């Protein structure tokens, strides 16, 4: 089950975060034992498309090759805290699994600057358990976590040493599909 009421960044700059560009997950922390593989690739685009706040997600397990995209419509709960639906889509935005009640995630931006961010998400999918996830993001897929984001991890009373890096997994991303999925 999820247990964290993540606190959004003071003074969060929504237009800078939701600028239409891509964020790569460089490190992740799942608080639920065996919720996450040990090796993963994930990225997201975030932007406003025709007045609607959107995310597009990509997940890839580099061992199994399991791959899926989602597009998400975000509703605002407060500054930097959202509830997102999700429909599963192919990389061109064709619907595979429609939006349905009880498929949603919460999404909280705990820290962000122009290049890095720390987020929390609680995924609810049907009758699946939930679970908390933290992710360190960067605009550069190859960037080591720096001092602004590692300090934010400590300020959230977390240990960065507990986070699992995605860097040793040869992750390759279709940035074009993530950007175009924002419109879908
Ligand atoms: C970047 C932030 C992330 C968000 C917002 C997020 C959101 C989601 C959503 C919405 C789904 C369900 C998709 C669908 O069924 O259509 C999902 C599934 C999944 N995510 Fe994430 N995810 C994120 C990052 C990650 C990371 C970094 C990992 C682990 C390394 C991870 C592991 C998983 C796994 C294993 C599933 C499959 C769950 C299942 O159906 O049994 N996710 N995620």
């Amino acid at each position: 089950a999820c247990t964290k009421n993540a606190i959004a960044q003071t003074g969060f700059n929504k237009d800078k975060y939701f600028n239409g560009d891509v964020w790569y997950v460089t490190d992740y922390l799942d608080l639920e034992p065996d919720d996450a593989p040990k090796r993963y690739c994930a990225a997201l685009a975030a932007g406003t498309a025709s007045g609607k706040l959107k995310e597009a997600l990509y997940h890839y397990d580099p061992k199994t090759q399991d791959t899926f995209y989602d597009v998400s419509e975000l509703q605002v709960e407060s500054l930097g805290k959202y509830t997102a639906n999700f429909k599963k889509v192919d990389k061109n935005g064709n619907v595979k699994v429609a939006v349905t009640a009880g498929n949603y995630y919460t999404f909280t931006v705990m820290y962000a600057d122009d290049s890095s961010a720390l987020i929390h998400t609680c995924l609810h999918k049907g009758n699946k358990a939930a679970g908390d996830l933290y992710a360190v993001l960067n605009r550069n897929k190859d960037a080591a976590a720096g001092d602004k984001v590692k300090s934010a991890v400590s300020a959230a009373t977390l240990e960065f040493s507990k986070f699992i890096s995605t860097k040793e997994n040869n992750c390759a991303y279709d940035n074009d599909s993530l950007k175009s999925l924002l419109t879908k």
